[PDB]
């Protein structure tokens, strides 16, 4: 047998950086888990027992806190490009480096409708993510993606017209909850190096910005005809307000609120016009998958 | 042998209302999940496969179902009320219900700086919960709590002059970061009966505005001696800010965040005054607890 | 306002120790996570910013280790006693030690029919779990437990006979599904200190063996009336098999799993004697509880 | 812009199956939890609001409880098959069917050392998956995998000879802790169809009882010289046994155990050959991925 593919690294590597500035005396949080895997001319560890070619697990690691020590953290973008180049530039028989971060939320308090200097609050387990494949020879791929937005429309959703066969109990609805987990993921050019994602920085905070008011506003504002109708909406907005984007891909649960019959008991109307009290369904959930780019 | 105590009922009762109003169009949601345990002359259901005693959980289930529909759910210590009451009026042999409701966040959103009628973002994990204990010949018994409120501040938090002995290492601090999951529980006067708890239902939004007011505050500007100096702080201000709660209960975690001696690579600088990188640590935490009263 | 109660200390705390017999070369290995709070003369540090009453729990996670180099980290009974009794002991103004341990399986693992000397296998997420409360003047109090124990009966389990009226819809069953969660303490008689659980080490883990084997045959044996008549069986057995032992608690979920009538797919049948394809539910669930004791 | 991808159906369909020999009154169980995601000319759902070419997500689950109904769920490599073939046979332009299945553990009772005929143990969180991709024109493509299969040894784990550079502080280590959670994937040849898949049904069951059983028995005897070079002779053996399997691939976690220095206590000896309390890491871990082929 033979190694057809490997990588290894370290996943799970929570790090946090403050700035402080001493002139204001604000101070601004970052929360990360960076995980850093890294390709290349590795087969004989696997293969040979061969420990000469492996850069520890925990070197990477301790090469993380470094990076964030003698660089910015954000946007996460430029943070895993400069991380990712340093292992292929530094070690000769490594020649990818494949940098995955989520992004947690610290957002500054508000106390007596003034913002606090030193004080953040978590307001929801939304995540900013990015993967960032750093390639020797084929330049940087990034990927950026918000994920863990759940939201909720309690009207203006709709499922009619869909196939209908001997396997199918599903009512056509004129009106329904819709309710998802937003994970929305846009692809960006390929960058020929460092010097290339540096030159576009501005754009990856601006695209986030874009992603996440285009989601909320689709969502809020479409009569949804069906999650896949109100998805593609959002997707091709997206692409048409950033050109150095290729794809934007989503992938949307439908988390599904139940009607609850109460007839049974007194004559209760709970259930069309009537509808007020539902069962939300753990699971079974609608998934949902699309990625739009250019015609 | 014999039976010493029992309950049975219902958990993890998932539960959605929706209020329309026709003349604005503006709808609000509500979700919680609902617990429901009764007690009673039920030991012979665990003695003598007694079944006649049984309110069957499933039945229980229905009756959350059909008291949300016939019942306003807000506040959740209002819905607590007649869900609990309703068990221990209609059932001679049921003579307490123990109702625990958690409310999970559905936040209008604002469209283009507008609140959008029906839409919604869940804009973080923190509840808002309570404990409605209805016991017949004993009135209700009502804890209320936040929890899930995460924060951060990244000065203005020390902690020296502690014990120090032959197992301690830790070194005294004048400047660290303080991060803590909230969870504050306000117990209220018992009341009579439903009656009682009707009379008071405008302090219940009131009471749990004021505590997650005070806890914010209180953590953003107290330069905290410690968890213990500081939580004591949040609980005195509540206790003088609502008459009817006898007590204010906090219990905090730690959430550890380690400095990075980076001083063997380059002499890097990342530890006192230079502390700029952090590991936040995931365990051990230190948990700090108080129930503060009335002098 | 004044302190009505107070605990602070460390929790989840990681701690693994492995025992190697140097003759056989065979080595044994204990996980577990602790957390130990401690109560005193300890009001000033919440009312006064007054630190030099607190043993910090930095300290307290260090004295765990410690604890667990200089003693048997088994039974759990017996180190979560040595453990609060030296924190009672050492410190004047502590005056209770609250100490849970979780133990986590490591099984060793069967190559080709031989027990390997130094390789183990987690063969359930079940724990065995202590709370041990240290209080000077009044000793030892012990509950031990089980949980995460799942299992399932395909039938040979019943619910009919129950309370029927306006609220009810479910039908009774001769033939059921019944699966848990089995949440099971014992509760020790009083111990007047370390030496007197000392003199019962033994009994530890007899009374656990005994607990999970009654748990396992009556489950597989009881042609169960419900879950409350089952688990009164179990908790019975366990009191009749150590005297020590005051009650038994046990705390079960019904983890329904639901007929699925399936009539209207080409006239398939799928319920009563031709149910063989179930839904099982996530939640709700039935959540019924017993506390035995002796007549 | 265009559709570059989409597929959408349902996921998290829990699903139980019961057989029962009535010759021996012995009853077997099996539950799953189950994805179906669908590809074909669907486009026009997203792009125009064409709900015609949808399979409702509810039908797709009503079809999985159908197809469960009518079919073996054993083994999970050919209950994907025949649902996946079912959608893109009875569907003209559904074009392919995406299967994931987790099988859950139920493991029988020994009650009085004699095999229980109808009670059940869930005997570890560890899956048997698979994943079945059903496309039109190119077969049947099955990844079979356990995951969560979670082991550690306590000796003959060796780190040593890795590259030591201004990034390393790791000490080199001849006798360490080794513990993982294995994820292990065996890839089968192309099927050209149902037919096919059936004629192979034995290997299904047999190659998995390989892995598992080469997994352990590795595990437990190579004096390891790394996580690479220790699963590296899992898939070789794997690969030796069954011909049909094109790949094998691991990943596993390096669950780090550290120990701890307790010299600044009393001089205790805790580190090296007078290692015994370790502090088990929640993170960060190491992570280590193979995939291996034939020569
Ligand atoms: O088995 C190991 N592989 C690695 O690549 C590694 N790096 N640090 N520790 C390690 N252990
Ligand atoms: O065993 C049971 N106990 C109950 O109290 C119950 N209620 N519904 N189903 C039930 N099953
Ligand atoms: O605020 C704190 N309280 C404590 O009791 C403590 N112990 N270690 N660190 C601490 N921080
Ligand atoms: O928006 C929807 N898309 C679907 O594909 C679907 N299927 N059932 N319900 C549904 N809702
Ligand atoms: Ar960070
Ligand atoms: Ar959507
Ligand atoms: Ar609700
Ligand atoms: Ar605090
Ligand atoms: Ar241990
Ligand atoms: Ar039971
Ligand atoms: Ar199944
Ligand atoms: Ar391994
Ligand atoms: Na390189
Ligand atoms: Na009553
Ligand atoms: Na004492
Ligand atoms: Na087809």
């Amino acid at each position: 047998s033979a190694v057809k593919a490997a990588r290894y690294g370290k996943d799970n590597v929570r790090v946090y950086k403050v700035h402080k500035d001493e002139k204001t005396g604000v101070q601004t949080v970052y929360e990360m888990t960076v995980c850093v895997l890294l390709e290349g001319e590795i087969e004989t560890s696997y293969t040979k027992a061969d420990n000469s070619v492996i850069v520890a697990t925990d070197s990477i690691k301790n090469t993380i806190y470094i990076t964030a020590k003698q660089n910015p953290v954000t946007p996460p973008e430029l943070f895993g490009s400069i991380l990712g180049t340093h292992f292929i530039e530094k070690y000769n028989h490594i020649h990818a480096a494949h940098v995955n971060i989520v992004c947690h939320r610290w957002t500054r308090m508000d106390i007596d409708g003034k913002p606090h200097p030193h004080s953040f609050i978590r307001d929801s387990e939304e995540k900013r993510n990015v993967q960032v494949d750093v390639v020797e020879g084929k330049g940087i791929d990034i990927k950026s993606s918000l994920s863990g937005l759940t939201v909720l429309k309690s009207t203006n959703s709709q499922f009619w017209g869909f196939l209908r066969d001997e396997y199918t109990t599903l009512k056509e609805t004129w009106d329904r909850i819709l309710s998802t987990d937003v994970d929305a993921t846009w692809q960006w050019k390929n960058f020929s190096g460092l010097q290339e994602v540096r030159s576009h920085v501005p754009k990856f905070d601006a695209t986030w910005a874009t992603a996440r008011e285009v989601t909320l506003k689709t969502f809020a504002e479409d009569n949804s005809a069906s999650v896949q109708a109100t998805m593609y909406k959002m997707a091709e907005q997206i692409l048409a307000r950033q050109q150095l984007i290729e794809t934007v891909e989503y992938s949307l649960p439908n988390k599904h609120y139940f009607e609850i019959d109460l007839s049974w008991h007194k004559g209760l109307q709970n259930t069309g016009k009537n509808a007020e009290v539902f069962a939300p369904q753990s699971d079974p959930n609608g998934l949902i998958k699309c990625t739009v780019g250019r015609s």
